[PDB]
């Protein structure tokens, strides 16, 4: 329904087998700003699966988490390419801002 | 990646069950003008899962599928309610054209 979207920081130090989620989202840049519990953001990426057992699990990070900051940057309107090599850069602990799941309904037919 | 976002029709005739798919987008209208494949669509709700088996799954449905038209009524910028009670109006067979997924990329890290 309309409600969740709130955010919350997740921190998350990589594994030799990397964070342990996937990160699903626009392949092309910018996009509208559309209203999230309040407030315009534009298009960001979201967390498509955990990997059970994973750090990224373990830490907090739940499937739908929409990705608004990585490591201090804000990533509204971000390519997929942009976010993924902002996780990758090369650091060991990853620290986010995400927008829980919310906005979307969904119903049997 | 940037590929798929292809319009196809399926028909669907229900059964006592339903049409054994679920449906999930927006609950709010409007939205701005994103590029699939192309050409600029509003928001449109999208196939969150079908049911093995049901009408929706022999028909062709396929997950992720994005709803453009419903028995001649185009849905783009319209809200989960308005998309669901066109499909829940009373009538039997249910014509869609749906654009297959497309325009996302997803990463492991």
């Amino acid at each position: 329904g309309s409600h969740g979207g709130s955010p919350r920081v997740v921190r998350i130090v990589k594994s030799e087998s990397g964070y342990g989620f996937n990160v699903r989202g626009q392949v092309s840049e910018g996009g509208q700003l559309r209203s999230i519990n309040g407030e315009l953001y534009a298009p960001l990426q979201h967390v498509s699966a955990v990997l059970p057992g994973g750090a990224a699990d373990r830490a907090g990070v739940r499937k739908g988490d929409r990705i608004l900051e990585v490591n201090g940057v804000n990533v509204e309107g971000a390519t997929h390419k942009q976010v993924v090599d902002l996780i990758r850069a090369g650091e060991k602990e990853l620290i986010l801002t995400v927008l829980s799941v919310g906005g979307e309904s969904e119903s049997k037919v």
